[PDB]
């Protein structure tokens, strides 16, 4: 089931020099909460400034639903240890307040009411908290409180220099896009290996509520007892409500024009919402998508927008520069939310995704790569489980096909220790490899077991305490405050900025 790529990892061991430069970016969502695992009400910490233009430290859909975001880096340790220093700082600035471990809240009631993000006065902090709110009203709170990890990788330009030679910069930047939405595809196909290691909502509470066999524990959790991550299903974070859209991965100027086409596109089920109400404005309009953030797919096109650009705009000056991988929940075994397995590991799999061949998919090919996936969201650790080529007949047991796989990914991986020396790479191929026979090993099986022994407060208590003690190692405290100085000005210079009201930049 999965492809022979002999050919391109040939090329690739006669090309070793191809991987040095990988670059590397992440997100990691979570939410303040009390000592009792409540939500917490206070406004975002007054040390991290503003949310609005803060370089490191953000805000997302709430305001209690903190985002730390390293910037792109190279070095791997560094960008864990940056990430580190940013939970290590928050963690003594938010007074009794702790960090939840999970993607799924486990204390958050459907309805609650939850403060969206405040981004103050300005034109933009307004249709920005305004979106906030749309997204409320469609999806609801509670969804919109699940936190995850985002992956940000891009190939070095040596890569694609070794893969085409000279050649112009307009065909280059093309070569880029087209090697990108490759990795995209492959990524649709096999990408389900990363809920299957690294998964970890395999239970979720009674806010969440179907057919399906749930279980409890004496928690009040309700469980599957073979899931890996249930934020990636129907309950979890959806995008359901998007599927219509067409959206495909082939091209550059489709990809672009099936996105703008889908923020033009109504929607039924919105229109009724409203869009304005009683005075107060609730969505940014009625359609399917509020603006292309809005699109919820397991991975995305991305180039670092300039100012005023959206991101379809910055993609159609630029093409292609580093893609955005969603799919991974929150590693509730580390105080920072993931770990330098995960990185490795998805560091082989997105340089595998490059080399593999894939060929072009239609909207309706695309939907049918989702079987494979729900079978792992659902029921991935259930022995015996067999998976299929699209829609086909499953026949492929899991555990062969993620050997097939992993062959591939040792040989990249000698390439990388190679490079950079030592053996972590090939190391991690390994430890992973393991889990296919032995599903215990993953996370979804590893945090099932932790909450049916006793879970989320337990842990979210002994990272604050285990954060606090620690000092920084990269980043000072005068580094924080002048971040934090430098974003509230930014902010002050944005709403002097404004000449027009709210209510004409909207239209
Ligand atoms: N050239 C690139 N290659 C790899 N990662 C990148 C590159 N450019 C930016 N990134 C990373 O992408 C991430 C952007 O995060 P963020 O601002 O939260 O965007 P978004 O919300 O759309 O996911 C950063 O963590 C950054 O380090
Ligand atoms: C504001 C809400 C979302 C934001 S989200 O897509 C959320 C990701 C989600 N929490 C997840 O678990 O993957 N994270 P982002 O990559 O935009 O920082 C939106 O832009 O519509
Ligand atoms: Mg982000
Ligand atoms: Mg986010
Ligand atoms: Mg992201
Ligand atoms: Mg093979």
């Amino acid at each position: 089931m999965i492809p022979d790529v002999s050919q391109a990892l040939a090329w690739l061991e006669k090309h070793p020099q191809a991987l040095k430069g990988i670059q590397r970016g992440l997100e990691r969502e979570t939410l303040r909460v009390n000592a009792d695992g409540t939500l917490a009400t206070t406004g975002h910490p007054e040390a991290l400034g503003s949310a609005l233009t803060h370089k490191w430290i953000t805000t997302d859909f709430a305001e209690a639903l903190l985002e730390f975001i390293t910037p792109v880096d190279g070095d791997i340790e560094h960008m864990l240890t940056f990430m580190r220093d940013l939970h290590r700082y928050t963690a003594r600035n938010m007074g009794d307040e702790r960090m939840w471990p999970l993607s799924m809240p486990s204390y958050i009631a459907e309805g609650q009411d939850i403060e969206l993000a405040q981004y103050g006065t300005s034109n933009t902090g307004r249709f920005k908290t305004l979106y906030r709110e749309g997204l409320k009203n469609r999806y609801g709170a509670l969804m919109q409180t699940i936190s995850g990890v985002h992956y940000n990788f891009s190939l070095p330009m040596a890569f694609w220099q070794a893969k085409s030679g000279d050649i112009s910069g307009a065909d280059a930047k093309e070569k880029i896009s087209a090697g990108y939405f490759r990795v995209i595809r492959n990524y649709y196909r096999f990408g389900w290996v990363i809920p299957y290691l690294f998964g970890a909502s395999p239970a979720i509470s009674s806010s969440f509520l179907t057919s399906l066999p749930f279980e409890k524990t004496e928690s009040g959790m309700y469980y599957l007892p073979y899931a890996t991550s249930l934020r990636l299903s129907d309950l979890g974070y959806t995008n359901k409500s998007q599927s219509n859209l067409g959206i495909t991965f082939n091209d550059l100027y489709e990809y672009v024009a099936g996105l703008k086409q889908a923020i033009k596109t109504p929607s039924e089920e919105y229109a009724k919402i409203g869009i304005e109400k009683d005075g107060k404005r609730l969505q940014i309009n009625s359609n399917v998508l509020q603006i292309e953030n809005e699109l919820y797919a397991p991975i995305r096109p991305k180039r670092v927008t300039r100012s005023g650009e959206s991101p379809s705009d910055a993609l159609l000056r630029g093409g292609i520069e580093y893609i955005e991988v969603r799919s991974l929940d929150i590693n509730p075994f580390s105080p920072i939310g993931v770990d330098e397995q995960q990185v490795r590991f998805l560091d082989l799999f997105m340089v595998w995704c490059a080399l593999a061949d894939a060929p072009e998919m239609s909207s309706s090919e695309l939907a049918c790569t989702r079987v494979n996936w729900n079978r792992v969201i659902l029921e991935g650790r259930k022995p015996g489980l067999t998976l299929g080529i699209g829609c086909e007949t499953a026949q492929f047991p899991l555990p062969q096909v993620g050997k097939d796989l992993f062959r591939d990914l040792k040989r990249v991986a000698q390439t990388l220790d190679s490079i950079n020396g030592g053996e972590a790479y090939q190391k991690v191929c390994d430890e992973l490899v393991a889990c296919f026979d032995n599903p215990d090993l993953t996370f979804s099986a590893r945090i099932l077991r932790s909450m049916i022994d006793t879970t989320g407060k337990a842990f979210a208590e002994a990272y604050r305490n285990l954060l606090r003690e620690e000092p920084l190692e990269i980043l000072r405290e005068e580094d924080f405050v002048a971040e934090r100085e430098a974003s509230e000005r930014r902010q002050q210079e944005m709403e002097a900025a404004d000449t027009e009201p709210f209510a004409v930049w909207l239209e």
